């Protein structure tokens, strides 16, 4: 007997989609929790502003730089991290100041919330995550920007400690190209990486835009690297985000579906690790774009997509984006213990898919097929016989 499994992936509601899909409360607390690091971030460098302000004014002494500082919300950095923001606001040059008083930090969302990728986690410490990007309007810069790297990252630290010491169960973390706040009761966590673009075409496109009810230069838009050797790299997260809703258009609408089942199928294998969300969404994207498919049966399309994955990551898998120094997933070539065992699960894949597909019975069928993305569909009555 042969089963289809077309119902047991797109159901909205017992369904595979059904228990990925974030609910309307997860949703709303992301949309929140959003809302408040981008109004405390605003508010802290207008804190910050108004210091700098007050300097170019009347001169002021370092000393009374501090007091200011540590009245504000910088106040819940570290004592030597206090004192070197009192500094660099007190040793900034009169035109550098000039720039400061005119920063408007902006944001904008980028990952899987924004293409609406985001899957509810499944097994415990996997949570889901929010990449709020902030953006700092400034001149074209080569080496170092006119307002500092290092002051930029402290005062957005400041945004994100001053919250976490207003919420219990929150805590700060500190990567190498964002800050975090995690959220381990909630099961979430939301990134804060730091881009700087064109202070002038920013401008140039917020005016047009207002007026006609826009991507800027690709090369200008640096993300900033807090632990990295390099203070700034060309990384433009448009770049992947554009990449991902064109294959949508030019594939279907599910290629959003099928990339969350292999990320759901990803979570299953792996409490932590295994291939990254890009790297199984590349691939993916390479596959439905060289293999026929039908997009009426998921079920059918899931086993073609199972079946050309391992030659993919054996192939090794090239970056949306060209500027990238490395590819998403490497050669077999290069392949290490980490690598191997990425392989290892995705071989085992299309065995579980057909072996679901010639069980005995419906029952049987589903354990089967959930030997593959965890037991979450506890509906036998998904799966119906094949015509
Ligand atoms: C990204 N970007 C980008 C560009 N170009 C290139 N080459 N690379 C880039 O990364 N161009 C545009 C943008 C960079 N420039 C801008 C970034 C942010 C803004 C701005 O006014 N943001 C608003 C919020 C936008 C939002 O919530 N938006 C919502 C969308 C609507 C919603 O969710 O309700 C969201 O973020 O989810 C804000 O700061 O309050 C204005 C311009
Ligand atoms: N150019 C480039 N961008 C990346 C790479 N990895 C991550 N990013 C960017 O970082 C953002 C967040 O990526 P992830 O959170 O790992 O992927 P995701 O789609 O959010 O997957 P989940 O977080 O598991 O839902 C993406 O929107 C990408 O733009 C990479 O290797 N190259
Ligand atoms: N090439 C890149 N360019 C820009 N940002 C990136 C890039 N790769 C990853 N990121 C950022 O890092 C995040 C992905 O996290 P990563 O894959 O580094 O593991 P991690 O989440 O740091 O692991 P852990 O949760 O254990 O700390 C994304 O939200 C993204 O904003
Ligand atoms: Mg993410």
């Amino acid at each position: 007997m042969t089963w289809n499994f077309h119902q047991y992936y797109t159901n909205r509601n017992d369904g595979l989609m059904g228990k990925l899909v974030l609910t309307d409360e997860e949703k709303n607390n992301l949309k929140a929790l959003r809302k408040i690091i981008r109004l405390r971030t605003r508010d802290v460098f207008e804190e910050a502003k108004g210091i700098a302000k007050a300097v170019k004014k009347s001169a002021l002494t370092f000393e009374i730089i501090q007091e200011k500082v540590s009245t504000t919300q910088i106040k819940h950095l570290s004592d030597s991290e206090q004192r070197e923001v009192a500094k660099l606001i007190y040793e900034m040059d009169d035109d550098a100041r000039d720039e400061f008083l005119g920063l408007t930090p902006r944001f904008w969302t980028q990952g899987s919330f924004q293409y609406d990728t985001l899957n509810r986690p499944f097994q415990p410490g996997q949570e889901m995550d929010i990449d709020d990007g902030t953006y700092m309007p400034m001149p074209i810069f080569e080496s170092e920007p006119k307002i500092g790297h290092s002051l930029l990252i402290l005062l957005v630290d400041a945004s994100l400690k001053s919250l976490v010491a207003e919420n219990h169960g929150w805590k700060f973390e500190a990567k190498q190209t964002c800050g975090r706040i995690k959220i381990e009761a909630e099961k979430t966590h939301i990134n804060v990486p730091m881009y700087a673009i064109p202070k002038d075409e920013f401008q140039k496109k917020q005016i047009a835009l207002e007026a006609n009810r826009y991507e800027l230069d690709s090369e200008n838009v640096n993300l900033a690297l807090r632990e990295g050797d390099r203070k700034w790299i060309n990384s433009d997260p448009k770049i992947v985000e554009d990449w991902f809703n064109d294959s949508c258009i030019r594939i279907g609408k599910h290629l959003r579906k099928v990339c969350r089942f292999m990320k759901a199928w990803r979570d299953a294998q792996w409490d932590v690790g295994g291939p990254s969300s890009i790297s199984l969404m590349a691939a993916t994207v390479n596959i439905l774009d060289s293999v026929a498919h039908d997009a009426s049966d998921l079920g059918e399309t899931m086993k073609i997509i199972a079946k050309h994955l391992p030659s993919e990551f054996a192939r090794g898998v090239e970056s949306p984006d060209s500027t990238d120094e490395k590819p998403l997933f490497p050669p077999s070539y290069k392949h290490g213990p980490r690598e191997m065992d990425i392989m290892s699960k995705l071989e085992r894949l299309p065995e579980i898919l057909s072996s679901a597909e010639s069980a005995d019975s419906k029952s049987e069928a589903l354990k089967k097929i959930n030997m593959a993305f965890g037991n979450r569909v506890t509906n036998s009555e998904l799966i119906v016989l094949a015509k």
